[PDB]
């Protein structure tokens, strides 16, 4: 029942609340998967678990009723922290051209595994994560960093297909 | 792997538009269909759902799900439908009348009571009286389009019902 692989992971990251009104729960633990299991099950939390952090130095879970996109919360850097966001609270559909898409789909329309943004293999490119802050060019996720009409896309792991659009549905289009 | 899919018992999908690709294979169990779908290895499309035929032991992998235009869900006792959660809208439009995701926890963090239970709470919100509205399992639902969005009867005997905390699509 190790559920940790089902969260979207951000290395070296925790979340801080600006709004002192927002609520946390913390517990000293052994391993990150223990935090994940309690979040998934939502056992003994007085709120809906949308994200958790494992502190590897203090061996603690921090469970949150918010995520990195909620208002009144900001990211904080820390070598000891990993952030895990519950995919049920990361919008999985696209608004407009999907400039703001932060979901984890990482396969193209024709079923090709996306190439990591941090990689120049197979395809050399200049969509370096550091050139596109805010656009979450992480792992091999489908993204639309320049807001082009095609919707989110990725460079492709197939050497013969440089890039392809991914097949992510519009949230609302009647 | 199978737990990142929403399961609909006794259900298959029929494509109307014959241009939509399908892939099928004789297999042993539904778990193997899920694995192939999750990792998406030998599929010329994005696997958004699959059906397991328990009688023929066949996987049917689809680049669509039940909310896709051009497909009909149908009863069939030998089929189970499994829909990839990444393709079931996880945010709410309007009051969330059309919410079909798998969130089953209230805003205060209480596990929902199954719709087909009368314990702790008795109610007239049974599955058949609201066909089309997916009062399945213990999922947060908004069958009548009420103000606060999807909700459920609560497993806490002290709390009859409570809204869940499903975000508006316009929230972010």
């Amino acid at each position: 029942r190790n559920t940790i692989h089902e969260f979207k992971k951000s290395a070296k990251t925790t979340l801080i609340k600006i709004d002192p009104a927002l609520k946390i729960k913390t517990k000293k633990v052994n391993t990150a998967d223990q935090c994940a299991n309690r979040c998934t099950r939502n056992k003994g939390l007085p709120f809906t678990c949308k994200a958790f952090v494992f502190d590897k130095a203090r061996k603690q879970c921090l469970w949150f009723p918010f995520n990195s996109m909620s208002s009144g919360v900001k990211k904080e850097f820390g070598h000891e922290f990993d952030l895990y966001e519950n995919k049920d609270y990361i919008r999985n559909c696209i608004i407009g051209k999907g400039r703001s898409y932060k979901g984890t789909v990482s396969i193209t329309k024709s079923g090709i595994k996306c190439q990591p943004w941090s990689s120049m293999i197979p395809h050399e490119h200049s969509f370096l994560p550091s050139s596109y802050r805010g656009k979450d060019l992480q792992e091999n996720y489908c993204r639309n960093p320049r807001g082009e009409e095609g919707g989110p896309w990725c460079f492709t792991s197939n050497p013969e297909v440089r890039y392809e659009v991914c097949d992510i549905p519009q949230c609302s289009e009647v």
